[PDB]
C-alpha cells in the first residue's frame, strides 16, 4: 500500500486496472486506476515512442532513450480525459501545454517515485497487484504558481469568465490560489477526477521526508514563444504580454458646447444679444435728444372688410358652421399610435435604422418580465458554511421565503390563457425564449432566470440535507452551502458537498449571480437584498399575430403578480414589469382626466360672460350678463381645435396623449384673448350721430385688427417652426397647435364680428339676449391707482433695478440644467411602475446587453478576416473582441462592465482537433458527414482538421462548410463550447454560406439616470466608430462596412445628444420673424422693434432660469414650451407698446400713462384672466408629462408675462420709447 524505496528511475504504478471501487458514479466516462508496481522505468520504443511524443512533448528525450513509466492504454486514456479542460485553455497554448505537463509529469514521468508517495491501495485477489485509489505528490511552490499564474487569466468568452473559475471547486476565481486549483484537480468529489491526490506544495527552505524532493520542471511563460510556433498569448488571455497605457481621460462629456458647458455658451448668447440691443436702443434715445402710414392703410381694409362681415352676419355664420363641421367630420378616421417607440423617436432616425437592420437580419430583442422582491422587517443572520468561514446571510434568503417564491414562480410558469384568434390555450412553452431545444421545446426548457434555478426549481432539493465530515469533523450541508458555491462558481456540473447537484438552470444555462440575486458589493452575494425572477418571451415584428399571444400572457402575468403584492403585505416588498406594461401605463390616463379638464372650458365660458357685463344691480346679472358672446368665443375655439385635429386625421397624421390632453386647453388659453380686447375695444369707443352699427364695428375693427393679426402670425410662425424636433408626438403638437391657431384667428375675424354684429341689433332693441329669454372699475382702478403708482417718480428706477437684477439672477441660475427625461418622468403618478423603476436603480448589478453589429462587406473566410476579429493566441493585437476588452477594463469612462463574447473565437476553438469536438463518421451509411460530440460509438475517428504547428485556422472552403455544423451543436458535457445556444442567433448566413450580418454580445455597467444612459450612448458610439476605422484597413472590406451598437434603449435617449444645438438654433429661428412681423406690421419703427424683442428675450431667460430652479429638465418637451413662450409672450408685450407708439400725447410720460391704462386694463383682464383656466386646470392631470412639463412651465410663462407686459414694460416705454409719429399728429390736426 505504499513505496518503500524512492530512490531514482524507478515508478510507482506501470499498468492500468480496472475501474475504481471507491467513486462508483461520475460525469462523463473516466479512467481506470493503475495497478501498484515499484519497479525501474521501462524502455519506450516504436509507436509507444510516438505515443508519448504526441500526448506529452515535455517527456521526449533524445531519439532513443525515453525511458517512461505507462503504458498506451494510459496515455490513451489522459488523452481522452483531458479534453474538456484542452478545449477549455487552448486559447492560450503555454496555459494548456502547463496543465498536461502536470498531468503526464503524475502519470508518465520516468522519476515517478521522485515525487510520488501511494498511500491507499485495494487488493484484487492473491498473486494480483493492488490497485492505486490514494496517493500524494510533492512540488516546489515556485513552480505550481508559475503553472498557476500562467492559466490565470484564460477566459471564457461564451460564459463571460475566467476558465479557473471553473477548476477551483467552492473558491470561485476571485479566491483561487495556486493550492486550491491543484486541490480540486485530485478531489474525487467533483465527478471528474479519477482517483484522490492530496498536493503538497512544500516549500524550498522546509525540509522534506527522507528521500522525497519536490518536482521543479519546465514552465512555459506567459510571453515567451516556444520554437517557432509564434503563438503568445495575448494579454487579454494571460494579462502579462501587452504594453501599459496609462488610463485614458474620459471625454468631453455631452450637454458641453465645444470646450465649454451648454449654460456657458447659453449665458454668453443672451448677454451678448441683451447687451447689444440695449445699446442701440438707448443710441437711438440719446440721438432722439440731441434732435430737441401703414397703420392707416390696414385700418382702412380691415373696415371694409368689417363692414363687408356686418352687412350679411348669417350667410358668414352658415359657412363659418360649415366649415367647422367639414372639417371636424374627419374624426372619423382618427388613428391613435400608442407604442412608446413609435412617438418617442422619429421613424428615419439613426438609431432606429439601426434597429431595423438588427430587427430584420437577428430577429427583435426579447421581452423581459420582471420581479423584484425584498424584505419587509426580517432581520439579517450568521451560517457556519462548510469550506468557507462565518457567512451573515440576509433576511430575504429565509428558506419559508423561498419555498413561497417557488410556489409563486411554479404558478405563473403554468398559466395558461385562452386565445380569440388562434381558438386554443396558450401556455408558456408556445411564446417562451429557449436557447436549448427551440423547436419542440417544453416548459423545461423555457428560459427563467431566479435564485431557485440552483435547485432546477424542485422542491425536494431545496428541502434537501445532507451529513458530511470534513477536516475529521460531521456537520450538515443544506441548501445555503449549495447557494454559496453556485455563487462563487456558476460553471459547475457537480457540486462536492455529498449533494450531486447541478449548478445549472433546468434548460442549460449557468445562472450568474447578478441574474438571480442583487443588492450587494463586492462578492457580497449572500447579503443581498433583493431576489430577481425574470420571464424572457420571444419578441416578434408587431404585425405579427404571435405578438397578441404574447400580450395575452403578459397581462395574465400582471394581474397574477398584483394578486400576489395585494397577498403578502407582511413579508415583502415586490416590484414587478411586463414588456406591454410601459406601453399601457403611459397611455392609459388620457381618457380619465379628460372630463376633469373639461371644466376649464365652462370657467371661461363664464368669466368671458360676467366680465363683459353684469353690472350696476347685483341681482338682474343673470340678463344683463354677455351670455352670447360668451358661448360664442367658446364654439369658436372649440371650432378651431376639431377643424385642427380633423384636417391632420384627414391627411392620415396620426395623434396622441399630447394632443388629446393638451391641445384644447392651450388653444383655449391663447384663442380667447383676441376676441376680449376687440369686445372691449368696442364697447370703450362712443359712435358717431347719424352713424350705423355696421360702420361702427368696421371702425373698430380696423382700430384693433392689426394687433390681433400680429399675435395670431407670430404664434402661429412660432410652433410651425417649433415642429422641426425630431420627436414625432412633439411634431404632431406643434402641427396641430399652428393650425389651430390659423383657423382661430380666420374664425374670429369672420363669425365673431358677424356673432357680435347680431349681438349688437339685439342690444339696440333693449332686450334680453338669446339664451336668456360709461365707466368701469378697470378703467377707474388703472386710472386713479395704478398708472398714478406704477409711473411715479420714485418707482421707475426701483422697477428698472428690480427687474435688471431679476435677469441677471435667473442668467445665474440657468447653470443648474438637467439634459433629459427618466422614464419614471412619463409614468402618471399612481402608477406601479415607479416602484419598478425605484428597484431597478437600487438592485440590479449590470445594466442592458449592448451588441456591436458588423454589416455585410467583411470576409470572415481570409485569414486577415479571422486575425482582425478573433482574440485568441495569433492574432492580431487591438482587434475588434480584445478592444471590446479594453473597454471592458475601465468602466466608468466607457460603460461597459461585462467584456463581449465573440461567436469566431468560440468556432475557431470548436475546430481545434486536440478538442474532439468536430469529428467526422470514418465508415458506414453516414461516411464523410457530421459526427456530433455526444455520440459514444466507434464510427468517429476522423477529425474535422489536420494538426498544426501553430493556432487553427481553416480555409475558405473549410470555413463555410463547417460554420453552420458549429452554429446548430448543442454544447454539452463532453464540448462545452457550441454555437446551438449562444450564438445561433448571432450569425446570419446566406444559402452560399456567406455572413451578412454579425453581432458581439457585452454587458454595460448599470445604468441609473437619463445622463448615464446618454452618456453610455456617446462612449459606445465611440467604441463602435474606433472599431469600424480599423476593421476597414483589412484588405477587401467594403467601403460601406460598419460596426454600430444596437440596444434597446438608444431609440429614447440618442435626441438628448443634440437637442441643446437644436434647441438653440429653433429658438433663434423664432425670435427671427417674430421681429420681422412686428417691424413690419407696426409701421416699421426699429426703436418699437427692439423693445418688444428686448422684452422677449427677458422672458424667455427667467423662464429658463426658473425652469432650471424648479426642477424641470431640458428635452424637446421643455423646448416646445419655451418655443410656445416666445410665440405667446408676444400678447404681453405687442398690445402696450402698439398702443404706445399710436398716441398723439406730447411726452414720454403722458403716452405711457394712457397706454397703460387703456391697453394695460384690455391686456389684464383679456390675456391674463383667460390664460388661468385653461393652463391652472392642468394641474389635475395625474400624468407626469403634463404636470411637470405642461403645467409648470406654462403657469410660469403667463405669470411672468403678466409682470414683464404690465409692471415692466410701461417703466421702459416711458424711458426709451418710441417719438411720436407725427403723421398721425398732422391727421388728427387737419382733420379736427
Ligand atoms: C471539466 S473542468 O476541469 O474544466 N471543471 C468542471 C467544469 C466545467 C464547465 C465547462 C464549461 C461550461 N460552459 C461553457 O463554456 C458554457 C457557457 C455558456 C454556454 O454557451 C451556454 C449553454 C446553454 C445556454 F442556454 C446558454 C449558454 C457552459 C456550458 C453550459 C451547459 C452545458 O451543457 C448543458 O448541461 C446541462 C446540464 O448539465 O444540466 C444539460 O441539461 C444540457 O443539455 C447541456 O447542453 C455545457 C457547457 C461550464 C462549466
Ligand atoms: C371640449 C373638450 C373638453 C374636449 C374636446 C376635445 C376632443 C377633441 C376629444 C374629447 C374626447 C376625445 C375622444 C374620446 C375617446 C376616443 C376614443 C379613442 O379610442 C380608444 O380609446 C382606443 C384606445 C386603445 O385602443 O388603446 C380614440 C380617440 C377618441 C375618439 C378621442 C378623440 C378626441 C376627442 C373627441
Ligand atoms: C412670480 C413668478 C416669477 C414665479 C412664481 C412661480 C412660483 C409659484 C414657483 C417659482 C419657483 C418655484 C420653487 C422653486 C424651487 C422649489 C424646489 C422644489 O423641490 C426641490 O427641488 C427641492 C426638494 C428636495 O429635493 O429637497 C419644490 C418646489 C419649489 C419650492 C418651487 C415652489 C414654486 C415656485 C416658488
Ligand atoms: C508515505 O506515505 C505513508 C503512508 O501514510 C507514510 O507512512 C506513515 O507515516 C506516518 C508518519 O508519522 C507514520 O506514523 C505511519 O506509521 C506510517 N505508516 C503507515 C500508515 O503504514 C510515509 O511516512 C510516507 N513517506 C514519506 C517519505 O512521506
Ligand atoms: C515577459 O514578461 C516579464 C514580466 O512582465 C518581462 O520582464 C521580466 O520581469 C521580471 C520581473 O521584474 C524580471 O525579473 C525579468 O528580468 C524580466 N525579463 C525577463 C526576460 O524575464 C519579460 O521581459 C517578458 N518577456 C518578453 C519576451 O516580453
Ligand atoms: C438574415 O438577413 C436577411 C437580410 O439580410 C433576412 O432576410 C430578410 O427577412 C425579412 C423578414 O425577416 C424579409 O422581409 C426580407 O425580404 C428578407 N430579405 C432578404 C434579402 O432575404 C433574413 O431573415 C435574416 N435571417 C434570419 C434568420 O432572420
Ligand atoms: C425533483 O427531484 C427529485 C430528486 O429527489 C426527483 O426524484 C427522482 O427522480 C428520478 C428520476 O425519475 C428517480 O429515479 C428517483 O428515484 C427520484 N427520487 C425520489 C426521492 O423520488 C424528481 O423527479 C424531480 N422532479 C422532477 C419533476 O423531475
Ligand atoms: C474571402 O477571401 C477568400 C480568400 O482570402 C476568397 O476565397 C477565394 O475565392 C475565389 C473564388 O473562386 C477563389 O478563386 C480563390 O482561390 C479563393 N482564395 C482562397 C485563398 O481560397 C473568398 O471568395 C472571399 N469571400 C468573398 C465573399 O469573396
Ligand atoms: C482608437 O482609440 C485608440 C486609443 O484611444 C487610439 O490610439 C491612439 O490614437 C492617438 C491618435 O488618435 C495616438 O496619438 C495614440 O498614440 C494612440 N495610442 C494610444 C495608446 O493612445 C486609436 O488611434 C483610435 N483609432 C482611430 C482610428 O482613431
Ligand atoms: C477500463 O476498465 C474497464 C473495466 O476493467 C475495461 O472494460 C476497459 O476496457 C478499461 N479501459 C481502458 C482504456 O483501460
Ligand atoms: C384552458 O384553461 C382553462 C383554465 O381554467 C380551462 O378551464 C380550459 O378548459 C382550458 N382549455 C383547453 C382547451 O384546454
Ligand atoms: C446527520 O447526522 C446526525 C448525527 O447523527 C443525525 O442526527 C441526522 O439525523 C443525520 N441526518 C440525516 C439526514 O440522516
Ligand atoms: C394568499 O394569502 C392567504 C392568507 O392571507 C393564504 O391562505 C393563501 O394561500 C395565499 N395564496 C393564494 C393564492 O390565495
Ligand atoms: C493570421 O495569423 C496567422 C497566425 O499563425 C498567420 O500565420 C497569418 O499569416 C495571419 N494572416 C495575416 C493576413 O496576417
Ligand atoms: C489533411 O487534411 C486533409 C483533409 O482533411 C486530408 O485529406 C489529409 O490527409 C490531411 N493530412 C495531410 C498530411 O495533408
Amino acid at each position: 500500500l505504499y513505496t518503500p524505496k524512492h530512490e531514482a528511475g524507478v515508478c510507482t504504478f506501470y499498468e492500468e486496472c480496472g475501474k475504481n471501487p471507491e467513486l462508483s458514479g461520475g460525469l462523463t466516462s473516466l479512467s481506470n486506476v493503475s495497478c501498484l508496481s515499484n519497479t525501474p522505468a521501462r524502455h519506450v520504443t516504436g509507436e509507444h515512442l510516438a505515443l508519448l511524443q504526441r500526448i506529452c512533448p515535455r517527456l521526449y528525450n533524445g531519439p532513443n532513450t525515453t525511458f517512461a513509466c505507462c503504458s498506451t492504454k494510459q496515455l490513451l486514456s489522459l488523452e481522452s480525459s483531458m479534453s474538456i479542460t484542452k478545449a477549455l485553455l487552448t486559447r492560450c497554448p503555454a496555459c494548456s501545454d502547463n496543465f498536461v505537463s502536470l498531468h503526464c509529469h503524475n502519470t508518465c514521468s520516468p522519476d515517478q517515485s521522485l515525487f510520488i508517495n501511494v498511500t491507499r491501495v485495494v487488493e484484487r485477489g492473491a498473486g494480483e497487484p493492488p490497485a492505486v485509489v490514494a496517493y500524494e505528490a510533492f512540488y516546489q511552490r515556485s513552480f505550481a504558481e508559475k503553472a498557476y499564474e500562467s492559466c490565470s487569466q484564460v477566459r471564457i468568452p461564451a460564459a463571460a469568465s475566467l476558465a479557473v473559475g471553473s477548476m477551483c471547486g467552492v473558491y470561485g476565481s476571485a479566491l483561487c490560489n495556486a493550492q486550491r486549483w491543484l486541490n480540486f484537480q485530485g478531489d474525487t468529489g467533483n465527478g471528474l477526477a479519477p482517483l484522490d491526490i492530496t498536493f503538497h506544495l512544500l516549500e524550498p527552505g522546509q525540509a522534506l521526508p527522507d528521500g522525497i524532493q519536490p518536482l521543479n520542471g519546465k514552465i512555459a511563460p506567459c510571453n515567451e514563444s516556444q520554437g517557432d510556433d509564434s503563438a503568445v498569448c495575448s494579454c487579454q488571455d494571460c494579462a502579462a504580454s501587452c504594453p501599459v497605457i496609462p488610463p485614458p481621460e474620459a471625454l468631453r462629456p455631452s450637454f458641453y458646447m465645444g470646450r465649454m458647458p451648454g449654460w456657458l455658451a447659453l449665458i454668453i448668447i443672451f448677454t451678448a444679444v441683451f447687451v447689444l440691443l440695449s445699446a442701440v436702443l438707448v443710441r437711438l434715445r440719446v440721438v432722439s435728444n440731441r434732435n430737441k402710414s401703414p397703420h392707416t392703410i390696414l385700418g382702412r381694409f380691415f373696415q371694409n372688410w368689417g363692414t363687408r362681415v356686418a352687412s350679411w352676419p348669417l350667410t358668414v355664420l352658415a359657412l363659418s358652421f360649415i366649415v367647422v363641421i367639414a372639417l371636424a367630420a374627419g374624426l372619423t378616421f382618427i388613428e391613435l399610435t400608442t407604442d412608446p417607440v413609435e412617438l418617442w423617436s422619429a421613424p428615419k432616425s439613426q438609431a432606429r435604422k439601426e434597429k431595423s437592420f438588427h430587427d430584420e437580419h437577428f430577429g427583435p430583442f426579447f421581452r423581459t418580465n420582471q420581479i423584484f422582491v425584498t424584505a419587509r422587517n426580517r432581520s439579517s443572520y450568521k451560517y457556519d458554511s462548510l469550506l468557507l468561514g462565518s457567512k451573515n446571510f440576509s433576511g430575504i434568503l429565509s428558506l419559508d421565503f423561498l419555498l413561497e417564491l417557488l410556489e409563486l414562480q411554479e404558478r405563473l410558469r403554468h398559466l395558461q390563457v385562452w386565445s380569440p384568434e388562434a381558438e386554443r390555450n396558450i401556455s408558456l412553452q408556445d411564446i417562451c425564449y429557449a436557447p436549448l431545444n427551440p423547436y419542440n421545446t417544453s416548459l423545461s426548457d423555457c428560459c427563467v432566470n431566479s435564485l431557485l434555478q440552483y435547485f432546477q426549481n424542485n422542491r425536494t432539493l431545496l428541502m434537501l440535507t445532507a451529513n458530511q465530515t470534513l477536516n475529521g469533523q460531521t456537520s450538515l450541508v443544506d441548501w445555503k452551502d449549495h447557494f454559496l458555491y453556485c455563487a462563487n462558481a456558476p460553471l459547475t456540473f457537480k457540486d462536492g458537498t455529498s449533494l450531486a447537484l447541478s449548478c445549472m438552470a433546468d434548460y442549460g444555462a449557468p445562472v450568474f449571480p447578478f441574474l438571480a440575486v442583487g443588492g450587494y458589493q463586492g462578492t457580497d452575494y449572500s447579503e443581498a437584498e433583493a431576489l430577481i425572477i425574470t420571464f424572457s418571451l420571444n419578441n416578434y415584428p408587431a404585425d405579427d399575430p404571435r405578438m397578441a399571444q404574447a400580450k395575452l400572457w403578459e397581462e395574465a402575468f400582471l394581474k397574477e403578480m398584483e394578486s400576489f403584492q395585494r397577498n403578502t403585505s407582511d413579508k415583502f416588498q415586490v416590484a414587478f414589469s411586463a414588456e406591454r406594461s410601459l406601453e399601457d401605463e403611459i397611455n392609459r390616463t388620457t381618457i380619465q382626466d379628460l372630463p376633469v379638464f373639461a371644466v376649464s372650458y365652462i370657467i371661461v365660458f363664464l368669466y368671458i360672460s360676467l366680465a363683459l357685463g353684469s353690472y350696476s344691480r347685483c341681482s338682474r346679472v343673470a340678463v344683463e350678463s354677455k351670455a352670447t358672446l360668451g358661448l360664442g368665443g367658446v364654439i369658436v375655439v372649440l371650432g378651431a381645435v376639431l377643424a385642427a385635429m380633423g384636417f391632420y386625421s384627414y391627411l392620415g397624421v396620426p395623434s396622441s396623449l399630447v394632443i388629446i390632453q393638451v391641445v384644447p386647453f392651450l388653444v383655449l388659453a391663447v384663442g380667447a384673448d383676441n376676441i376680449f380686447i376687440f369686445v372691449l375695444e368696442y364697447q370703450r369707443l362712443p359712435r358717431m350721430p347719424g352713424e350705423q352699427r355696421e360702420a361702427h364695428i368696421g371702425r373698430t375693427l380696423g382700430s384693433v385688427a392689426p394687433s390681433m393679426l400680429l399675435c395670431s402670425l407670430s404664434e402661429a410662425i412660432c410652433f410651425f417652426l417649433g415642429a422641426l424636433t425630431p420627436m414625432p408626438a412633439v411634431r404632431t403638437f406643434a402641427l396641430t397647435s399652428g393650425l389651430a391657431i390659423i383657423l382661430d384667428f380666420l374664425l374670429q375675424m369672420t363669425a365673431f364680428v358677424a356673432l357680435l354684429s347680431l349681438d349688437s341689433k339685439r342690444q339696440e332693441a333693449s332686450r334680453p339676449d338669446v339664451l336668456c329669454c360709461k365707466e368701469g372699475l378697470l378703467l377707474r382702478f388703472f386710472r386713479k391707482i395704478y398708472a398714478p403708482f406704477l409711473l411715479h417718480r420714485f418707482i421707475r428706477p426701483v422697477v428698472m433695478l428690480l427687474f435688471l437684477t431679476l435677469f441677471g439672477a435667473n442668467l445665474y441660475l440657468m447653470c443648474n440644467i438637467n439634459v433629459g427625461l427618466d422614464q419614471e418622468l412619463a409614468l402618471p403618478k399612481d402608477s406601479y411602475l415607479i416602484d419598478y423603476f425605484l428597484f431597478l436603480n437600487r438592485y440590479l448589478e449590470v445594466g442592458p446587453p449592448v451588441y456591436f453589429v458588423t454589416t455585410s462587406g467583411f470576409n470572415f473566410s481570409s485569414e486577415a478576416g479571422m486575425n482582425a476579429t478573433c482574440s485568441s493566441a495569433g492574432c492580431k493585437s487591438f482587434s475588434l473582441t480584445q478592444k471590446i476588452q479594453y473597454a471592458s477594463e475601465f468602466p466608468d469612462q466607457s460603460y461597459v462592465a461585462i467584456a463581449a463574447s465573440s461567436w469566431v473565437d468560440d468556432f475557431i476553438d470548436w475546430l481545434t482537433p486536440s478538442s474532439s469536438c468536430c469529428r467526422l463518421y470514418i465508415r458506414g451509411p453516414h461516411k464523410d458527414e457530421f459526427c456530433p460530440s455526444t455520440d459514444t460509438s466507434f464510427n468517429c475517428l476522423k477529425n474535422c482538421m489536420n494538426r498544426t504547428l501553430g493556432p487553427v485556422r481553416p480555409t475558405a472552403e473549410q470555413f463555410h462548410k463547417y460554420l453552420p455544423w458549429f452554429l446548430n451543436d448543442p454544447p454539452n458535457i463532453r464540448c462545452p463550447k457550441g454555437g446551438l445556444a449562444a450564438y445561433r442567433t448571432s450569425v446570419n448566413l446566406s444559402s452560399d454560406g456567406q455572413v451578412i450580418a454579425s453581432q458581439f454580445m457585452a454587458y454595460h455597467k448599470p445604468l441609473r439616470n437619463s445622463q448615464d444612459f446618454t452618456e453610455a450612448l456617446r462612449a459606445s458610439r465611440l467604441l463602435a466608430a474606433n472599431i469600424t476605422a480599423d476593421l476597414r484597413k483589412v484588405p477587401g472590406t467594403d467601403p460601406n462596412f460598419e460596426v454600430f451598437p444596437y440596444t434597446i434603449s438608444n431609440v429614447f435617449y440618442q435626441q438628448y445628444l443634440t437637442v441643446l444645438p437644436e434647441g438653440i438654433f429653433t429658438l433663434a429661428l423664432c425670435f427671427v420673424p417674430t421681429f420681422v412681423v412686428c417691424y413690419l406690421l407696426l409701421g416699421l419703427d426699429m426703436c418699437s422693434g427692439i423693445l418688444n424683442l428686448l422684452s422677449i428675450i427677458m422672458i424667455l431667460v427667467d423662464t429658463i432660469g426658473l425652469m432650471a430652479v424648479w426642477g424641470i429638465s431640458y428635452n424637446a418637451v421643455s423646448l416646445i414650451n419655451l418655443v410656445t413662450a416666445v410665440g405667446m409672450s408676444v400678447e404681453f408685450v405687442s398690445h402696450i407698446t402698439r398702443s404706445f407708439a399710436v398716441s398723439t400725447k406730447p411726452t414720454r410720460l403722458e403716452r405711457a400713462k394712457d397706454a397703460t391704462v387703456f391697453m394695460g386694463s384690455a391686456v389684464f383682464a383679456g390675456v391674463a384672466m383667460t390664460n388661468f383656466p385653461g393652463i391652472l386646470i392642468l394641474g389635475f392631470a395625474q400624468a407626469q408629462l403634463i404636470q411637470i412639463f405642461f403645467f409648470r412651465l406654462n403657469l410660469l410663462i403667463t405669470l411672468l408675462g403678466l409682470l414683464h407686459g404690465l409692471v415692466f414694460l410701461p417703466v421702459v416705454l416711458s424711458y426709451l420709447g418710441p417719438d411720436v409719429n407725427q403723421a398721425l399728429v398732422q391727421e388728427e390736426k387737419l382733420a379736427s
